[PDB]
């Protein structure tokens, strides 16, 4: 589990998103696992605008953050799972890093700040969902 709280908006995975969530909808779209709602608090995360390749993780199923190098967001091949058919998930990013599926919403983030979310993985890759792109979150 885990959001990302900027502005007026929460950006969660779409997978993960609550009854309350869908009821404040603002944006979503399944082929990027992403969902964002709005919100009566005023989130600070700063959001990255930039084209970095490495940074730090928060993965819960170890209780740590791990510094990766990952790829710039594209559209890959992810199996199938509960929550969606085997599709093309757009807009991820691969690491070489431990991840299971309960890591997701876990932060990624580089020197510029918040980078995106744990959306995919398994066979020692974690798979990121960008949010770098999103430029109406901060106005
Ligand atoms: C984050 N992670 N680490 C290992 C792993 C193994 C399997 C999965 C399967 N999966 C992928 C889904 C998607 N974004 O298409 C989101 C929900 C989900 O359970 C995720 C995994
Ligand atoms: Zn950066």
């Amino acid at each position: 589990s885990g959001a990302i709280y900027v502005g007026n908006y929460r950006v969660v995975n779409r997978h993960l998103a609550t009854h309350n969530d869908w009821a404040n909808l603002v944006w979503e779209d399944s082929s990027r696992d992403l969902l964002v709602s709005s919100t009566t608090a005023q989130g600070c995360d700063t959001i990255a605008r930039c084209d970095c390749q490495t940074g730090v993780y928060y993965c819960s199923s170890r209780r740590k953050h791990y510094p990766v190098s990952f790829s710039k967001p594209s559209l890959i091949f992810v199996e199938a799972s509960e929550y969606y058919p085997a599709r093309y998930q757009s807009h991820l990013m691969l690491a070489v890093g431990h991840s299971e599926p309960g890591d997701c919403g876990g932060i990624l983030r580089c020197q510029h700040g918040v980078v995106g979310i744990v959306s995919t993985g398994g066979n020692g890759l974690v798979g990121f969902a960008d949010v770098r792109d999103l430029l109406w979150l901060d106005e």
